[PDB]
C-alpha cells in the first residue's frame, strides 16, 4: 500500500520539518491534502516537500 513519488528537481530543506532530496529519488506519499506541500516518507524520514517537485508514479 505504498503510493510512490518521483522527485523531479533537487530540493533543499527550508525548515526542520522538510526533507532535502535529489532529482530521481523515489519516495512514498503520506499525505497530499495540502495542494502546495505533500508529506512524504524516504529512508527512515517523514517530512514535507513542495508538491511541484513531485510526480505521482502509481
Amino acid at each position: 500500500g505504498k503510493e510512490l513519488l518521483l522527485v523531479l528537481y533537487d530540493y533543499q530543506e527550508k525548515s526542520p520539518r522538510e526533507l532535502t532530496v535529489k532529482k530521481g529519488d523515489i519516495l512514498t506519499l503520506l499525505n497530499s491534502t495540502n495542494k502546495d506541500w505533500w508529506k512524504v516518507e524516504w529512508n527512515d524520514r517523514q517530512g514535507f516537500l513542495p508538491a511541484a517537485y513531485l510526480k505521482k508514479l502509481d
